[PDB]
């Protein structure tokens, strides 16, 4: 079951609209837990775009599982191939998926999945396990760790745009459909800052409306693409910088996160009227 | 699917989430309607069910999905799904499950089959505009490619390298469906951010993606001046030069000739190009 894979692992899904930050959120706060509190964590690249563990191996690609199956075959393929050791001890793997327009996009995250349990691709004694989820669309494999249970708990990535508050909103609804069936909590928002005025404030009014609470506030900061150049995380370029800490709040946060709800969506008409009164 | 509006211009717009997808396909089919007298009509393929509000003067469309459920396939009617706008454009909303329930493109098929079951699809159309979630090319919303719904396509993107990304995996979706479908590219339409050489970077993209830069929209205020009126910018002010960027863009798509089989980047590819402009 779900549930027996790393079961002394606090198991989280990350979840948000393309591009609003989840992979170098999720890599970030995983680089801080396994460095400053030397916590053994692993991270599950659910998204197709499979540049989810790319910052925590360095800046080498890893090779999908899809494409390891694909090459391999079932017969050829070993646990040292869709697994990697990164920054500070962290496992990494990439679930991929098929080429676009070929069958569901989603179905790459239960195979790997599937796969890690055959293996034992997720160690006992992990403290920490990620799963960096696309949530453009609530749908097949993106959906599944939630309707599975396959992480209780799980956090969204948004800004002030109303396109990733809208996405949110939905992943909300996919938490709420499943709450009750299989155990699937709302930790929080996390807002990944875009620099516009008073983007806080409407955040914290959509969490009180979401039934939610805004766990963290992660800055702009162009640290992430200098330490992006270099091929690593902002924790391994510069550790002591602002932002690298703002991450490792929110791993403690997250680790000590006890405010698990079930959400209570918004209508969109509740939506546009909360955006149109900011008007950022 | 070739009997349907047999002398309309099938057309799909596909891209990223909340990249101007919308706004481009109303104002562009307004400006055919209004300057052009065009007869038009617009099926959207969002799940977001915001793709016909303008044309319908900001009163909500009931989906598809929504009458189909509480009322049955019985009680459906063209007048309960079909609805008339700005200059005449006929306005359908195929909608979708509730996130986390089935596949989320399954309201298009859904939608265009109940269409073409109910004859909504008029002979005398002069153009058919399909606004199509492009974030994931699955399921219902790489369906328009698959059965040669809409012969031509168009993808609005940014000089974001998410909505390149986006970008790139739909022309993947046309390239492979090239031959079955004979369904094509005819050009990738550029919604400005306002970032320094987003033209040069994009003229680049087309030329590396074997097509062309049919079109450069200008980020301008009065979309939301014309959206707060609930009204698209043609039919707010047809004389404002915004107006009239859509009118030469709808030109330039009515009287297409270019449709070519896309020559997708590589992810290396794709990152050195972005790099090279370094625009973000
Ligand atoms: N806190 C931040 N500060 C500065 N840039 C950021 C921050 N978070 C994300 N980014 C940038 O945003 C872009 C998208 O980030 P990403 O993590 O890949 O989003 P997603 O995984 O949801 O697609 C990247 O170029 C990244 O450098
Ligand atoms: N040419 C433009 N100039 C200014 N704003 C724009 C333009 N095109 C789109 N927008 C804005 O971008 C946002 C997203 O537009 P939308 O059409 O809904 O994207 P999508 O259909 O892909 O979800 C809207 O708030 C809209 O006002
Ligand atoms: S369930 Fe989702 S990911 Fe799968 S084919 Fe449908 S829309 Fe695509
Ligand atoms: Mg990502
Ligand atoms: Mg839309």
């Amino acid at each position: 079951s779900f549930d027996e894979i790393a079961p002394n692992a606090k198991k989280v899904a990350i979840y948000g609209k393309g591009g609003i930050g989840k992979s170098t959120t999720t890599q970030n706060t995983a680089a801080a837990l396994a460095y400053y509190y030397k916590l053994k964590g692993m991270i599950h690249g659910c998204d197709p775009k499979a540049d989810s563990t790319r910052m925590i191996l360095h800046g080498k690609p890893q090779e999908t599982v899809m494409d390891v199956l694909r090459e391999e075959g079932e017969e050829g393929v070993t646990l040292e191939k869709v697994r990697k050791v990164g920054f500070c001890g962290i496992y990494c793997v990439e679930s991929g998926g098929p080429e676009p327009g070929v069958g569901c996009a989603g179905r790459g995250v239960i195979t790997a999945v599937n796969l890690m349990k055959e293996l034992g691709g997720y160690p006992d004694d992990l403290d920490f396990l990620f799963f960096d989820v696309l949530g453009d669309v609530v749908c097949g494999g993106f959906a599944m760790p939630l309707r599975d249970g396959l992480a209780k708990e799980i956090y969204i990535v948004s800004s002030g745009e109303m396109m990733a508050l809208y996405a949110a909103n939905n992943i909300a609804k996919g938490i709420l459909k499943y709450a009750e069936q299989s155990g699937v909590r709302l930790g929080g928002i996390i807002c990944n800052s875009r620099n516009v005025d008073g983007e806080r404030e409407l955040m914290e009014e959509f969490c009180d409306k979401l039934g939610t609470k805004l766990i963290h506030f992660i800055p702009r900061d162009n640290i992430v693409q200098k330490a992006e150049f270099n091929k690593m995380t902002v924790v391994e370029f510069a550790p002591d910088h602002p932002q690298a800490l703002e991450y490792k709040k929110l791993g403690k946060k997250i680790m000590d996160n006890d405010e698990l709800v079930i959400p209570t969506p918004l209508s969109m008409d509740e939506l546009e009227k909360l955006v149109e009164k900011y008007g950022l």
